[PDB]
């Protein structure tokens, strides 16, 4: 059912996660770094959990497809055949920038947060500069010791703030991907649907240097030894069974205002999802006739094509469930209690309308922001503009530095400079450029920069193509080149012909400007936010209902049993998918192209010992009632006794507008079985050595 619960309210859900059928303690939970709890880690926007006490690490192939598109080219296409090491040391780097955390230890800070935010006074700049500087010092103290990062949350609008602590992994290999047909059977069309037939899975193995504190690549680091680690299910799992979710949902926004819902609603996704869909347009159009571009675009591809199918879900949802009259009635129940409670509810009243103008300032340049962004997010100028902050930061002691700016963040700005290499050619960035010059050309004035209109010199299409050939000539094209300017100081980067740097130079003024503005906004937010959102979970404690925080990063336990759904009168879908069902979908081409050795290990019930006898073959996906977001895809699917029953990747068509408002009759999660994996693994894309270490073959 509803909720993406912190640890710390454990007590309050003990009872109903007995009901539901959970037979292991509460108390063993509530142990993060205990069993099993302690086997379940974040990778930085996906879950992943540990499965072997050698740091075996199972997540989904579309977790694990960045990884493995950096690892692939052309001619040895790994997203399209798989991969597979026989040894440890066939493992591959999943590059520079992937990451393991292991949860250490949780800190309430909320008091020393609130007292330092208090300081600041009555100056909205001053309270968002007060609290990025108690975040850098209590971050600063908190990785102190080495091997651990750290991270500062805030929950409920800024009403609580808990620091955690982790054991950063920063030596991540890629074990096994089954192939892509597997891996992402269906392809978009069947993504965000049910029934799915997708053997959504992958593994890692973390690393550690010899002495066992974490390190960068290295031929002489050595398998991590997790502490915990997961079991595979020794019961089947059916229909009803119990089933929770421990992982690391990003971002919901059940408890936003009317208007803010309103203002997503109406311009935020429409306007994401054309941009989206007319750069996959683009990008699928050169990649027919170059094989080079398919492949270095295929992770951006596949982000495109999610999150604006997301985008269209929400809104067919919103229409389904008359999501604007929800919002809006509901507002109207909290607006009319609070002022029943005269000066009691005034605080909250206050900020309320606070909310509404800090809405209408953000509404009033929404154009120019969301499209001067996304231009600045093309290779060649994320590159210039990145690279020239960085010089302007060095020149400060670290602790006055920006955060993305510090020490601490130069490892990741290293790596990403050298991944580029893998997903960029300069004749599908270049169309890129243009669509943005064309749109930022349909601005009115209104919503238009001066230094940008001033670099490019003109308003028409002549000016576009001068850009366009202006900035031909960079060579930020080449890691090298890139690496270079990183270490360069900011009278280098402002003495440079290199015409996306000079880009980068005209334009930082007033991304800085722009920037002061948006930590304004965010410190107005500061004082109204946590005062309103007290006063929203007052009332629902009003009308006894359930409350936990709208989801922000942090670990979170769903819980509930398997279930199907009725999308209709008259049908209802069933709570497993089987492997005759991945078989019937079969037609040879992209994307209903199985492997032949699954075509004739179903035609010939080749079960593998794995056959669910309610179902009468080997399960492939399933339906549950548990309340996932964005994040929770890898995590992994507990049943009543702590043991694996399957992976979490992705939730039905008509739950996606969940993320404004729930649905219970029609949000379910979309999970892979453990034993289609299991099946997978010994009769598909063979890999015997893992199922040993996992004690499964
Ligand atoms: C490539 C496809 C399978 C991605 C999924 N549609 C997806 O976005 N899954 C997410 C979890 C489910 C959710 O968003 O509610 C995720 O990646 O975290
Ligand atoms: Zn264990
Ligand atoms: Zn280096
Ligand atoms: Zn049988």
């Amino acid at each position: 059912g509803e909720g993406m619960w912190v640890p710390q309210q454990l007590p309050e859900i003990a009872g109903p996660l007995k009901k539901a059928g959970l037979k292991l303690s509460p108390q063993q939970i509530s142990d993060l770094t205990g069993d099993p709890m302690g086997a379940v880690v974040a990778l930085g926007g996906c879950t992943a959990s540990f499965v072997s006490p050698n740091g075996l690490v199972v997540t989904n192939h579309h977790c694990a497809y960045g990884a493995i598109q950096l690892n692939s080219t052309a001619e040895n296409n790994l997203i399209k055949n798989g991969f597979n090491a026989p040894t440890t040391a066939d493992e591959v780097s999943a590059g520079p920038n992937a990451r393991v955390f292991v949860l250490d230890e949780i800190t309430d800070v909320t008091k020393d947060a609130k007292a330092a935010i208090a300081a600041a006074g009555d100056d909205a700049l001053a309270r968002t500069k007060a609290l990025e500087a108690f975040e850098k010092k209590l971050i600063a103290d908190c990785e102190a010791e080495a091997g651990f990062r750290c991270r500062l949350y805030s929950f409920s609008g800024g009403n609580t703030y808990r620091l955690f602590k982790n054991l950063e992994i920063k030596d991540v290999r890629l074990a096994y991907a089954p192939p892509g047909s597997v891996g992402k059977f269906g392809g978009d069309i069947d993504n965000w649907m049910w029934p799915r037939h997708t053997g959504d899975f992958a593994f890692y193995r973390a690393y550690v240097g010899k002495d066992g504190k974490p390190a960068a690549f290295s031929k002489d680091n050595v398998p991590y030894q997790p502490k915990h680690w997961l079991k595979f299910a020794d019961q089947p799992l059916g229909a009803g069974d119990f089933v929770m979710v421990a992982g690391y949902p990003g971002s919901t926004n059940r408890y936003a205002l009317a208007a803010e819902f309103d203002n997503t609603a109406q311009w935020t996704y429409p306007t994401i999802a054309r941009h989206y869909k007319n750069q996959i347009a683009m990008v699928e159009a050169a990649g027919k006739q170059n094989a080079d571009i398919q492949v270095k675009y295929a992770a951006t591809m596949a982000g495109w094509n999610n999150t604006s199918k997301n985008y269209d879900g929400q809104l067919e949802g919103f229409k389904r469930i008359d999501a604007a009259g929800q919002k809006l009635r509901e507002e109207a129940a909290v607006l009319g209690w609070l002022k029943g409670q005269g000066a009691k509810g005034q605080p909250a009243l206050d900020a309320h309308a606070k909310l509404l103008d800090l809405l209408e300032q953000s509404k009033a340049t929404r154009d120019r922001d969301l499209t001067l962004a996304l231009f600045n997010n093309t290779a060649m100028l994320g590159s210039a503009t990145q690279l020239y902050r960085l010089s302007i930061e060095r020149e400060k002691p670290n602790a006055e530095r920006e955060s993305g700016y510090q020490e601490r963040d130069l490892p990741a700005i290293e790596g990403g400079l050298k991944q580029l290499e893998r997903r960029y050619v300069a004749a599908m960035d270049r169309q890129l450029q243009e669509y943005w010059l064309n749109e930022y050309i349909k601005l009115p004035a209104d919503q238009r920069v001066a230094a940008v209109d001033a670099w490019l010199g003109g308003n028409d299409a002549a000016a576009v193509k001068r850009a366009l050939d202006r900035l031909a000539g960079t060579k930020l094209g080449s890691t090298e080149e890139r690496l270079k300017w990183f270490a360069a100081d900011r009278k280098a980067f402002e003495a440079s012909n290199d015409p996306a740097i000079q880009y980068a130079v005209a334009v930082m003024p007033t991304l800085l400007k722009l920037e002061q503005e948006r930590k304004t906004r965010a410190g107005e937010n500061l004082a109204a936010r946590p005062v309103y959102l007290q006063a929203l979970a007052d009332y629902k404690k009003s009308q006894g209902e359930f409350v936990y925080p709208d989801a922000n990063l942090s670990l979170r336990i769903t819980f509930g049993n398997v279930m199907g759904y009725a999308p209709k009168d008259g049908m209802e879908y069933t709570p497993f998918t089987t492997l005759e069902g991945v078989v019937a979908k079969e037609t040879g081409q992209d994307p209903f192209d199985s492997p032949k050795a699954l075509l004739d290990a179903v035609a010939a019930k080749r079960y593998g010992g794995l056959e669910d006898k309610r179902i009468g073959s080997v399960p492939v996906n399933y339906l549950s009632d548990l309340d996932i977001t964005g994040g929770n895809s890898g995590s992994p699917v507990l049943d009543a006794h702590g043991k694996l029953v399957g992976l979490a990747f992705d939730r039905n068509w008509e739950s996606v507008s969940s993320n404004w408002v729930f649905d219970p009759k029609m949000t379910r999660m979309i999970a892979v079985d453990g034993r289609y994996l299991r099946w997978i693994m010994q009769e598909v894309y063979p890999a015997p050595q893992l199922l040993k270490e996992m004690n499964v073959g």
